[PDB]
RNA sequence: AAUUUCUACUAAGUGUAGAUGGAAAUUAGGUGCGCUUGGC
DNA sequence: GCCAAGCGCACCTAATTTCCTAGAGGACG
DNA sequence: CGTCCTCTA
C-alpha cells in the first residue's frame, strides 16, 4: 500500500455544482406571460432597499448599545497587555480577559429583551416601521409582509455581528482583538515620541480636531476607550493620527505628519501611530471636505467646454502667462524669486538638467569661505535650508557663459505652450457644438484620451508657472510681476478640481446588470429536495435517459405533480424522491417531545425528567444509563413514526454499545438519507408543461450535449453520481440550490465571428494542423450573446467520517515508518513563479523543471503555454490602464487559470511518489509585500493547492477507486483560514527558508562573511582575518584561504576553513539612478585594482602588503570585490538567460559549482540554476524534518519539531557530500 | 474561437484538456493619479 | 528624478464568517 | 380545518 491509501473519508465538505437550465417547451412561453422575470428582478431591487433600512436599525441598535459601555475588565487587561515579561499563567491570564471583554460587549447587545425579535418577522412586520418616518420606506418594507423567510440568510450575516466569538466578522473581535490592540500599541508609541510635539501643533489639533473637549493625550490612556467603540470616535481617533482637509483646501497635520516632518529633519527614525479600523455597519462619512464631482457624460463635456476652450477663462491666463513670460526683460531679475523647495528642484532640471545642480552649485560656493567632514555637510544643510528664496538675478550667477538663465526659461515656456497648441489641434472636433459622442464616455477612449492630453498639457504648464512664486514674503520682490502673475496664476489653478472630477468620473467601471435570483413567488423556493415538502417548495428532479430537469410547480398547482401515475406503455420520466432526517440530535427531541407527538406517545417522567435535566450529554452531569434508556425511547418513537420508519429501513445497533448520545445520533444520521426514482408518465407531464402549471428546465452544461465524446468535467462527474447505486452517501445532494436570471450582456449581431467554410488559423504552434475549416459559425463570447438561467447545487461529501484521526500525526507517523520517502519540493518566486525539484528518501534529485510554462501533450499533440510571458503582459496592461484612463482588465481568472495547471502536476506528482509537499515558512508579511507585483502568485497558489488536497479526486480513476470521486484524498486539513494554519497542513511542510538558494549544493558552503565596506581599519582588520591571500600563478586564479572562526558571528558554519578563489565572472546589481547592471571578471577585476594602487600581487601571502594601503578607495574597491566573489546568485533583471549559481569554492576533485554546466543537461544530478537549488534545499529541509520523525516515537511524533535551525542546516549540507 | 464558470485551445467538427464552493454579509489590502507639507 | 507622512478619487483583489433543513407551529380564510 | 409562511434546534 501507499502513504495516500490512508487518507480518504476523513472529514466532510461541502461543495456547489452549477449548470446551466434550458426551458423545455412552452415553458418560457408561459414564464414570459406570466411575467415572473419581471416580477423577480424588481423584488431581487426591492431586497436590496429592505436590506438597507434594516440596516439603519440594526446600527442605530448597535451605537445606543455602544455609545453606554463601559468595560469592566478593561484596566486589568490593558496593564496585563503591556507586562513585557509575562509568565505562561499571565499569557494565560491574558487570554481570559480578552474573551470576558468580549463576553462584555456580547452580552450588551443579547441583554436586551428586544434581541431575538431582530432575527425574526417582527422586525420586518412592526419594528423596522414603526421606526421608520416616510411613507414609501415603509411601503417597502411592507411589501415583504408573507416573504420575511426570505431573510433568513440575511439575519444569519446579522447575528454574525454580535457573537461573543474571536470571528472575523464580530463586533466584539473589532472592538478587542483589532482596534484594542491598536489603541494600547499607540499608547506605547505615545509615551516614547511625546516630546516631539509643540505647543501650538497640540493645541491645533484640540481646536480643529477635538472641539476644545479634550486633550490630545487624552486618547493616549486606558480610560479613554470607550471614546472609541463607535465611528463617530474613531473618526476623531483617526483626524488626531492623520489630520484632515479643511473646505478651503487647507491639510492639518495630525500626529503621524509631525512624527514625520521631524524624522526627516533630524534624519531620524521615530515610530508612526497606526489607526484604528472601521466600526462593523457604520455608514462613514469623512472628516475632510472633497468638492462635488460630476454625474453625467453631457456634464463632463458642458465642463470641459466652458472652461478649457479658447475663449475661456483659464486658457486666456495662458495666453496672459505666456506673453508676461515672453517680456521677463521689464522686471529686476533681482525681484523675482524661486521657493527653496521643490520649486528650485524642479527650475533645476528645466534648466540645467538635473535636479540636484542648483543645490551643488550653491554648495561649492559654501566650500568656497569655510575651507570634520560630516559636521560641515550638516552646518552647511542647515545653512543651505535657512534661504527661502532664491532670485532669477542669483541663478544667474549659476549659469555658464553659453547658458543664460532668462532666455533659456523663455524657452521652456514656449515649449509648454507650443505643447497645448498641438493638442488643440487634435481637440478641434470635440469643442464644435455640432459633435455629440457615439460612445459613452467610459467606453469610449478616443475621447477620453484627447481630454486627458488636453488636461496633461495644462498641468505640466502649470506646474513650471509654479516655481515661480517664490516665497512671496521676500521684500524685493517686483509686484509689476507678481500682480499679473498672482491674478492668471490663481485662474489657472481652477484647473485641479477639474482635473481631479473628470478623472474620478472618466475612470468609472460602466454599469453591468447582475444576474437576480427566481423564486416562483414562492418565500421558501427550492428550499429542499425531500418528498414530505414538495408541495412547499415547489422543485423537484426529473430523468430521461441520461438528460436530466428542474421541474417546478406554479403557485396555484401545488400538488401537480404527486398525483401523476405511471404510463406502463409508452414512456415515463424518472421522478426523484428523495428523504432526508437532518440533524438527528436536534430533530429528534424536537419531534418526539412535541404536543402533536407527546399526545400520542407519552414520554414517561423517567424520559420526561432526562432530557429536562440534562443528563443525556456527555458532560458534567452525564448517567449512561439515562441515555441507554432515551435511545430506547427514541428507538421505539421511530417505530411509531410512519414517515421515518418506512423511508429510512434502519439498522440500528445493540443499545447498551453506545458510549453516549451522539453514538446514536450518528447512526440515525447517516441512515436518514434516501434517493429513488419513481415513474412518472411523460404525456401527462408534458401536458402540465404546455398547460403552464408546470416549468421544465433541462440541467445542462456541454458534457450533455448530443455531440460530448471527451472526458466530462469532474462536476459532471459528481452530478451523475448523487444518483448512482454505488454511491452510498459519500456525495449527497444538499438542499439550498437556487436558480438565477443572467440577462444577455452583449448583442448578437456585434460579436466576433469565424464564418462557416473559411479557414481560421490554429494558434498553437506546436499543432501541425495550421488550420481549421468548419461548416457553421463560430462566435466569440456567444453564450454571454443571450439570456442564461443557472442553476447552483450544494453538495456534501463525506456527510459520515469515519476515519476520524488527526490528519497531520497520522503523516508523521507514515513518514517515520517509510523507508524511502519522497518530497516535492516548491520554490515560489517572480523570476521562475514556481520552480520544482523531487527528490526521493536520500536527497537525489529525482525531477527538476521551472513552471513559468505549462506543458501539455494530447492527441500526440503538444502545447506549451508561457503563463509568466501571459501574468507578464497582463500585469502591463494594468499598468498602462491606470496611467491612461482605460479600461483596468482582470488578472485573477488567469492565475487562476495558470493555478490549476500547476496544482493538476503537482497532484499527479503526489501520486506518481506518494510525495509530501515543502514549502517556505513565507511569515504572511512578506506576502503582503510582494503584491505590488500584480504577477504574484504565492498566496492564490497556496490557497487552490490546499483546496484541491482536502478533497483530491484523479477524475480518471474509477470512480469507487481510492482517489476517484467517491474516495478522493483527504490529505490537507480542512481549510478553515490561513489565520488558523501551523507549519504543517496534513502532506504540507513549511520550512525555514534560510540560505536554501545562496548554497553551494556540492560543497554546502555559504557566505557568513560581512563585506560592507566601514572603514580602513575595519577593511585591515578583515583582511588580516584571512589565513593567506595569494595569486596562485598556476591556475591564474586569486586564492584566499579563511577559517571562519576569526570572523564576527559565523557561528553556524559547520567545516569553517574554506578556500575562495576569484573564479569565473559576476553581474554586479547596482544604479548610476535607477538599477543598472555590469558583467565582472574576477581575477582580472583583482588584477585591475591591485595594479591601480601599485599592489606586486604576485608575492606570496600578500595580506600584509595590502594592509599597508592608506587610501580609503583602495579598502572600499576590495571589500565590493569580495561581495561580487561571495555573491553565488548572479542574475539580469527581467531576463530568462542569466540566473545562474557558482561558488567560489572547490569540491573535493578541485571543480567549481557552476549551475550553468547542469543547465545544460536535460537529466541533471545537481540544481540547474538557483531557484532549482532554492527548491532542492527545501525540500531536503524537510528530509531533515522526516529524519526527526524517525529519531522519535510515535507518541511523541505530534510534538517534534520540523523548523531546522539555521547551525543545523548548515551542518547537514556539510555532511551530506 | 464555442464553456455552469475559468484558463489554454480547435483537439478532427456545434466541440477538446485541465481546474471550478456557491450565496449572502462583513471587512481589509494593492496599484494608479491629484492635492498638502517635507526628505535626498 | 526619486522618496516620506497625510487627505481624496477610481480600479481590482481578497480574508473570514454563516447556511447548504424537515417538520412542528402559527396565522388565517 | 387547509393552506401558506415562520420558526426551531
Ligand atoms: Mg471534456
Ligand atoms: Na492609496
Amino acid at each position: 500500500m501507499s502513504k495516500l491509501e490512508k487518507f480518504t473519508n476523513c472529514y466532510s465538505l461541502s461543495k456547489t455544482l452549477r449548470f446551466k437550465a434550458i426551458p423545455v417547451g412552452k415553458t418560457q412561453e408561459n414564464i414570459d406571460n406570466k411575467r415572473l422575470l419581471v416580477e423577480d428582478e424588481k423584488r431581487a431591487e426591492d431586497y436590496k432597499g429592505v436590506k438597507k433600512l434594516l440596516d439603519r436599525y440594526y446600527l442605530s441598535f448597535i451605537n445606543d448599545v455602544l455609545h453606554s459601555i463601559k468595560l469592566k475588565n478593561l484596566n486589568n487587561y490593558i496593564s496585563l497587555f503591556r507586562k513585557k515579561t509575562r509568565t505562561e499563567k499571565e499569557n494565560k491570564e491574558l487570554e481570559n480577559l480578552e474573551i470576558n471583554l468580549r463576553k462584555e460587549i456580547a452580552k450588551a447587545f443579547k441583554g436586551n429583551e428586544g434581541y431575538k425579535s431582530l432575527f425574526k418577522k417582527d422586525i420586518i412586520e412592526t419594528i423596522l416601521p414603526e421606526f421608520l418616518d416616510d411613507k414609501d420606506e415603509i411601503a417597502l418594507v411592507n411589501s415583504f409582509n408573507g416573504f420575511t423567510t426570505a431573510f433568513t440568510g440575511f439575519f444569519d450575516n446579522r447575528e454574525n455581528m454580535f457573537s461573543e466569538e474571536a470571528k472575523s466578522t464580530s463586533i466584539a473581535f473589532r472592538c478587542i482583538n483589532e482596534n484594542l490592540t491598536r489603541y494600547i500599541s499607540n499608547m506605547d508609541i505615545f509615551e516614547k515620541v511625546d516630546a516631539i510635539f509643540d505647543k501650538h501643533e497640540v493645541q491645533e489639533i484640540k481646536e480643529k480636531i477635538l472641539n476644545s473637549d479634550y486633550d490630545v493625550e487624552d486618547f493616549f490612556e486606558g480610560e479613554f476607550f470607550n471614546f472609541v467603540l463607535t465611528q463617530e470616535g474613531i473618526d476623531v481617533y483617526n483626524a488626531i493620527i492623520g489630520g484632515f482637509v479643511t473646505e478651503s483646501g487647507e491639510k492639518i497635520k495630525g500626529l503621524n505628519e509631525y512624527i514625520n516632518l521631524y524624522n526627516q529633519k533630524t534624519k531620524q527614525k521615530l515610530p508612526k501611530f497606526k489607526p484604528l479600523y472601521k466600526q462593523v455597519l457604520s455608514d462613514r462619512e469623512s472628516l475632510s471636505f472633497y468638492g462635488e464631482g460630476y454625474t453625467s457624460d453631457e456634464e463632463v463635456l458642458e465642463v470641459f467646454r466652458n472652461t478649457l476652450n479658447k475663449n475661456s477663462e483659464i486658457f486666456s491666463s495662458i495666453k496672459k502667462l505666456e506673453k508676461l513670460f515672453k517680456n521677463f526683460d521689464e522686471y529686476s531679475s533681482a525681484g523675482i524669486f524661486v521657493k527653496n523647495g521643490p520649486a528650485i528642484s524642479t527650475i533645476s532640471k528645466d534648466i540645467f538638467g538635473e535636479w540636484n545642480v542648483i543645490r551643488d552649485k550653491w554648495n561649492a560656493e559654501y566650500d568656497d569661505i569655510h575651507l570634520v567632514t560630516e559636521k560641515y555637510e550638516d552646518d552647511r544643510r542647515k545653512s543651505f535650508k535657512k534661504i527661502g528664496s532664491f532670485s532669477l538675478e542669483q541663478l544667474q550667477e549659476y549659469a555658464d557663459a553659453d547658458l543664460s538663465v532668462v532666455e533659456k526659461l523663455k524657452e521652456i515656456i514656449i515649449q509648454k505652450v507650443d505643447e497645448i497648441y498641438k493638442v488643440y489641434g487634435s481637440s478641434e472636433k470635440l469643442f464644435d457644438a455640432d459633435f455629440v459622442l457615439e460612445k459613452s464616455l467610459k467606453k469610449n477612449d478616443a475621447v477620453v484620451a484627447i481630454m486627458k492630453d488636453l488636461l496633461d498639457s495644462v498641468k505640466s504648464f502649470e506646474n513650471y508657472i509654479k516655481a515661480f512664486f517664490g516665497e512671496g514674503k521676500e521684500t524685493n520682490r517686483d509686484e509689476s510681476f507678481y500682480g499679473d502673475f498672482v491674478l492668471a496664476y490663481d485662474i489657472l489653478l481652477k484647473v485641479d478640481h477639474i482635473y481631479d472630477a473628470i478623472r474620478n468620473y472618466v475612470t468609472q467601471k460602466p454599469y453591468s446588470k447582475d444576474k437576480f435570483k427566481l423564486y416562483f413567488q414562492n418565500p421558501q423556493f427550492m428550499g429542499g429536495w425531500d418528498k414530505d415538502k414538495e408541495t412547499d417548495y415547489r422543485a423537484t428532479i426529473l430523468r430521461y435517459g441520461s438528460k436530466y430537469y428542474l421541474a417546478i410547480m406554479d403557485k396555484k398547482y401545488a400538488k401537480c405533480l404527486q398525483k401523476i401515475d405511471k404510463d406502463d406503455v409508452n414512456g415515463n420520466y424518472e421522478k426523484i424522491n428523495y428523504k432526508l432526517l437532518p440533524g438527528p440530535n436536534k430533530m429528534l427531541p424536537k419531534v418526539f417531545f412535541s404536543k402533536k407527538w407527546m399526545a400520542y406517545y407519552n414520554p414517561s417522567e423517567d424520559i420526561q425528567k432526562i432530557y429536562k435535566n440534562g443528563t443525556f450529554k456527555k458532560g458534567d452531569m452525564f448517567n449512561l444509563n439515562d441515555c441507554h434508556k432515551l435511545i430506547d425511547f427514541f428507538k421505539d418513537s421511530i417505530s411509531r413514526y410512519p414517515k421515518w420508519s418506512n423511508a429510512y429501513d434502519f439498522n440500528f445497533s445493540e443499545t447498551e454499545k453506545y458510549k453516549d448520545i451522539a453514538g446514536f445520533y450518528r447512526e440515525v444520521e447517516e441512515q436518514g438519507y434516501k434517493v429513488s426514482f419513481e415513474s412518472a408518465s411523460k404525456k401527462e407531464v408534458d401536458k402540465l408543461v404546455e398547460e403552464g402549471k408546470l416549468y421544465m428546465f433541462q440541467i445542462y452544461n456541454k458534457d450533455f450535449s448530443d455531440k460530448s465524446h471527451g472526458t466530462p468535467n469532474l462536476h459532471t462527474m459528481y452530478f451523475k453520481l448523487l444518483f448512482d447505486e454505488n454511491n452510498h452517501g459519500q456525495i449527497r445532494l444538499s438542499g439550498g440550490a437556487e436558480l438565477f436570471m443572467r440577462r444577455a450582456s452583449l448583442k448578437k449581431e456585434e460579436l466576433v465571428v469565424h464564418p462557416a467554410n473559411s479557414p481560421i488559423a490554429n494558434k498553437n504552434p506546436d499543432n501541425p494542423k495550421k488550420t481549421t475549416t468548419l461548416s457553421y459559425d463560430v462566435y466569440k463570447d456567444k453564450r454571454f450573446s443571450e439570456d442564461q438561467y443557472e442553476l447552483h447545487i450544494p453538495i456534501a461529501i463525506n456527510k459520515c467520517p469515519k476515519n476520524i484521526f488527526k490528519i497531520n500525526t497520522e503523516v508523521r507517523v507514515l513518514l517515520k515508518h517509510d523507508d524511502n520517502p519522497y518530497v516535492i519540493g516548491i520554490d515560489r518566486g517572480e523570476r521562475n513563479l514556481l520552480y520544482i525539484v523531487v527528490v526521493d528518501g536520500k536527497g537525489n534529485i529525482v525531477e527538476q523543471y521551472s513552471l513559468n510554462e505549462i506543458i501539455n501533450n494530447f492527441n500526440g499533440i503538444r502545447i506549451k503555454t508561457d503563463y509568466h510571458s501571459l501574468l507578464d503582459k497582463k500585469e502591463k496592461e494594468r499598468f498602462e490602464a491606470r496611467q491612461n484612463w482605460t479600461s483596468i482588465e482582470n488578472i485573477k481568472e488567469l492565475k487562476a487559470g495558470y493555478i490549476s495547471q500547476v496544482v493538476h502536476k503537482i497532484c499527479e506528482l503526489v501520486e506518481k511518489y506518494d510525495a509530501v509537499i515543502a514549502l517556505e515558512d513565507l511569515n504572511s508579511g512578506f506576502k503582503n509585500s510582494r503584491v505590488k507585483v500584480e504577477k504574484q502568485v504565492y498566496q492564490k497558489f497556496e490557497k487552490m493547492l490546499i483546496d484541491k488536497l482536502n478533497y483530491m479526486v484523479d477524475k480518471k480513476s474509477n470512480p469507487c477507486a481510492t482517489g476517484g470521486a467517491l474516495k478522493g484524498y483527504q490529505i490537507t486539513n480542512k481549510f478553515e483560514s490561513f489565520k488558523s494554519m501551523s507549519t504543517q497542513n496534513g502532506f504540507i511542510f513549511y520550512i525555514p527558508a534560510w540560505l536554501t538558494s545562496k548554497i553551494d549544493p556540492s560543497t554546502g558552503f555559504v557566505n557568513l562573511l560581512k563585506t560592507k565596506y566601514t572603514s580602513i581599519a575595519d577593511s585591515k582588520k578583515f583582511i588580516s582575518s584571512f589565513d593567506r591571500i595569494m595569486y596562485v600563478p598556476e591556475e591564474d586564479l586569486f586564492e584566499f584561504a579563511l577559517d571562519y572562526k576569526n570572523f564576527s558571528r559565523t557561528d553556524a558554519d559547520y567545516i569553517k576553513k574554506w578556500k575562495l578563489y576569484s573564479y569565473g565572472n559576476r553581474i554586479r546589481i547596482f544604479r548610476n539612478n535607477v538599477f543598472d547592471w555590469e558583467e565582472v571578471c574576477l581575477t582580472s577585476a583583482y588584477k585591475e585594482l591591485f595594479n591601480k594602487y601599485g599592489i606586486n600581487y604576485q608575492q606570496g601571502d600578500i595580506r600584509a602588503l595590502l594592509c599597508e594601503q592608506s587610501d580609503k578607495a583602495f579598502y572600499s574597491s576590495f571589500m565590493a570585490l569580495m561581495s561580487l566573489m561571495l555573491q553565488m546568485r548572479n542574475s539580469i533583471t527581467g531576463r530568462t538567460d542569466v540566473d545562474f549559481l557558482i561558488s567560489p569554492v572547490k569540491n573535493s576533485d578541485g571543480i567549481f559549482y557552476d549551475s550553468r554546466n547542469y543547465e545544460a543537461q536535460e537529466n541533471a544530478i545537481l540544481p540547474k540554476n538557483a531557484d532549482a537549488n532554492g527548491a532542492y534545499n527545501i525540500a531536503r529541509k524537510v528530509l531533515w524534518a522526516i529524519g526527526q520523525f524517525k529519531k522519535a516515537e510515535d507518541e511523541k511524533l505530534d510534538k517534534v519539531k520540523i523548523a531546522i535551525s539555521n547551525k543545523e542546516w548548515l551542518e547537514y549540507a556539510q555532511t551530506s557530500v
